[PDB]
RNA sequence: CCCCCCC
RNA sequence: CCCCCCC
RNA sequence: CCCCCCC
């Protein structure tokens, strides 16, 4: 029969993936420091003294922000991941040490971390100028309230929150989401703006940018202390920022996914064109395949996890392009650097789509309607 | 099939952090006070100390009323419960111990708790208030009842009573409810109010308010409490009105989803327009994962739980219109602060509830009727 | 190669 | 981001 | 909040 004239290529490419004899171990570099929770605290508060600072210099902050992720997760569980990630780690023992220090003449004592990516020569001068800050701030409002100071225990994750922004537009590649997680991260955060000087989108966006760029072995750390996060049982206000933050970055990289079933749900006429229903054994294949990945699939852009590939409507020029039109007639898209590789197709199903948002009958066959007089 | 392409998303989010193969564990701060039963009583009389004390300084209650649940639930349970929350614990053991101190050149004795939270010096100035309360309260009514007085069993809970109250409206999540919970514990718990002078419903909740702005993990504490509380064979009347007035705050910051069903109930026709029927797919996977989720999902958004986003109708701008249509309709909205995303389906949605409030016609098929005579009756 | 919007 | 009523 | 009769 013809019908059994098929092949499976994205179910049997996963398989073959997944079934792999032999395994690779990639040297994250030379160490990486792996706090416990005992440090915790101690990064909470110098998270705290760069939201503070009045125009701070967040050029550690991607790196703090991970340090703070990790002592969440603790040495055991951070090793852990490091290690299911496919790395080799040389894991470096955070502990708090005092370091006696003589600023503009008057000896001076410090609180600082045994780090090897920060310096203890840095780290002093980000409680230096926080202090500046914290004094002018103190001369300002008298008595400084607990909202506005570095101690609260929201400020850890304050900076992790536009570490999910950054997180959420990883999947272009290239820095363009910025733009976009300053927007968010001003709409949403607004009021941890208000009470810290130092939250500065762009800046801190940058941070993390720079080290998911330099150590992507930290976006699946990030990614992985995100879910583990993300599956407490309560907790802050913030802590629930970010787990919403955190979830909006669940399917980047695979919007085509989401806007095919769109498609479907509104009926575009255009799916059942006979250029599209060509590919339909393929699409469903793909979109079955992702089923089969549940949760597991939602970050496979995020972690360049090599199977995303196996996840794209691309290869579809036409059932793509419907799509693409669909969701261009519903107004939904833009400025997506997506292109059409059926322009014929993609302008039908955009005015298809138009016309869909100006009609709209009742289907009364829906509801559970007994003697109808209506 | 056109029918195959579909993503389960709202399952498969849970799924992800259902299956979290690493864990997460915060730091509260230096200490938490975790007094066990032994402890209970002289905190039930610290609570009742601060409700015969007229005009009541409140600015511990929040803190206080913790500690009396966290007495109930006794130590070693108050500990587990901090510690699944997610919680590392520097438990401090409550104890008893009596202070002596020359109040106005006279030395008195004090019994006071070992408590990092609260001070000696101030746990005193609650017992001296209540005293000079007390003996105006003495010369009053010469006498005083077991129900005005200090000593009553339901003390502690009748403190706690306000608290459920705050929980009730933890889901706006700015004290916007503070309205609401000085007008339902004047309603409800009416009768506590006339035995103690310092049941200030306004003054208690905002410290209730405080507590769980400022310690999170109190949150969840009473949550646990309360059900823990609430899972009991039988007890008092004040008791009783706790347990209700806790399990008001069952599905809150949810509201949209119980219209929802209220919408499909009353049969409004707008469910059946065609930019509806298009989310129906997805409308049904939130359902059917609140479905599954049971119980546990009732307290997802007073705790501040990562999945609580996931219950959300929002994001289903046609279906949620309508439902907030009918909601209005029906007169049983405002002023809840939802804004319909779609206007002219809530408007459509509004006016057929408000059309469904005037007819009422009997469907004689329902009743399990046998030789009908009643087209002539 | 893949990806790229909004929230 | 989510939430927001009443009882 | 719930409850509220009769036997
Ligand atoms: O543990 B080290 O080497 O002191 O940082
Ligand atoms: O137990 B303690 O430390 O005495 O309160």
């Amino acid at each position: 029969a013809l019908s059994k004239v098929k092949l499976n290529d994205t179910l049997n490419k996963d398989q073959l993936l997944s079934s792999s004899k032999y395994t690779i171990q990639r040297s994250t570099g030379d160490s990486i420091d792996t706090p416990n929770y005992d440090v915790q605290k101690h990064i909470n508060k110098l998270c705290g003294m760069l939201l503070i600072t009045e125009d701070a210099n967040h050029k550690f902050t991607g790196l703090i922000g991970m340090l703070y992720a990790m002592s969440r997760l603790g040495r055991e569980d951070t090793i852990k991941i490091l290690r299911d990630a496919g790395y080799h780690v040389k894991a470096n023992g955070v502990d708090v040490t005092t370091h006696r220090q003589d600023i503009n003449g008057k000896e001076m004592k410090f609180e600082v971390l045994t780090l090897a990516s920060l310096t203890t020569e840095i780290q002093i001068n980000i409680e230096i100028e926080s202090r500046k800050s914290y004094k002018k701030m103190l001369k300002e409002m008298g008595e400084v309230a607990p909202e506005y100071r570095h101690d609260s225990p929201d400020c850890g994750m304050i900076i992790l929150c536009i570490a999910a922004l950054v997180i959420t537009k990883l999947a272009a590649g290239d820095r363009s989401g910025l733009t976009a997680v300053i927007r968010r991260a001003n709409n949403v955060l607004k009021n941890e703006m208000k009470r810290y000087k130092g939250l500065l989108p762009k800046d801190i966006a940058n941070s993390f940018y720079e080290v998911f760029e330099k150590h992507p072995h930290f976006i699946d750390v990030f990614v992985h202390f995100g879910i583990a996060q993300s599956s407490t049982r309560g907790g802050s206000r913030v802590e629930g920022i970010f787990a919403g933050l955190f979830m909006n970055a669940y399917g980047a990289g695979q919007v085509m996914l989401r806007w095919g079933v769109l498609a479907k749900s509104v009926k575009n006429i255009m799916l059942g064109h006979a250029s599209v229903q060509a590919e339909m054994e393929q699409v469903v294949e793909v979109y079955e395949y992702a089923q089969k990945l549940g949760g597991e699939a939602g970050f496979y852009h995020i972690l360049n996890n090599p199977k995303a590939s196996l996840l794209s409507l691309t290869q579809f020029p036409h059932f793509s392009s419907v799509v693409l039109g669909n969701a261009a007639g519903l107004g939904i898209m833009g400025e997506y650097r997506g292109t059409p590789r059926n322009q014929d197709l993609y302008d039908a199903a955009k005015a298809y789509a138009e016309q869909l948002k100006e009609n709209g009958v009742i289907n009364y066959s829906v509801l559970d309607l007994t003697a109808e007089e209506l």
